[PDB]
C-alpha cells in the first residue's frame, strides 16, 4: 500500500470536507485559493478537468494558479494559528506555488511511501479554511 496521509494542520473549527470522490475525475491540474489579510479563506482544487466543490468563505480574493501537464505536486508546506494562513506546493518541475501570508506555525508534508504524489486535499473549513490535510498515492 501506497497511500499515506499528513495533516490535519490547523485547529478544530469549523466542519469536515474531503475531496476522497475527487480523484476519480483525475489528476490534480489547478488550484483556487481566496486569500484575505490574515487568512486563506478558501480553497478549490481541479482533477482532471473538475473543480471540486467551493470550500471556505467569501471574504477574500481569489487566487489561481494552473498546473503544468505532467507536472504533479510532491511535498506542502504551510503555516497555520487557529486558522490556515500560507500553503505552498511544490511541484516535481521545481515550482513552488505560494498562496498567502508568511505567519505563524509552520509545517512540512511528504509523502511516506516511494514515488507517490499528491492525490486529493482534506481539511476543516467554515467561513475560513480551519484545517488542511493532505493525501498522498501513486
Ligand atoms: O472557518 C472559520 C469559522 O467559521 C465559522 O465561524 C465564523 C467566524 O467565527 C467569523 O468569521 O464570524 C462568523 C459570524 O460571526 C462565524 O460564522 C464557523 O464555521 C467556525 O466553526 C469556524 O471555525
Ligand atoms: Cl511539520
Ligand atoms: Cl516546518
Amino acid at each position: 500500500r501506497s497511500s499515506s496521509y499528513s495533516g490535519e494542520y490547523g485547529s478544530g473549527g469549523g466542519k469536515r470536507f474531503s475531496h476522497s470522490g475527487n480523484q476519480l475525475d483525475g489528476p490534480i491540474t489547478a488550484l483556487r485559493v481566496r486569500v484575505n489579510t490574515y487568512y486563506i479563506v478558501g480553497l478549490q482544487v481541479r482533477y482532471g478537468k473538475v473543480w471540486s466543490d467551493y470550500v471556505g468563505g467569501r471574504n477574500g480574493d481569489l487566487e489561481e494558479i494552473f498546473l503544468h501537464p505532467g507536472e504533479s505536486v510532491i511535498q506542502v508546506s504551510g503555516k497555520y494559528k487557529w486558522y490556515l494562513k500560507k500553503l505552498v506546493f511544490v511541484t516535481d518541475k521545481g515550482r513552488y506555488l505560494s498562496f498567502g501570508k508568511d505567519s505563524g506555525t509552520s509545517f512540512n508534508a511528504v509523502p511516506l511511501h516511494p514515488n507517490t504524489v499528491l492525490r486529493f486535499i482534506s481539511g476543516r473549513s467554515g467561513s475560513l479554511i480551519d484545517a488542511i490535510g493532505l493525501h498522498w498515492d501513486v
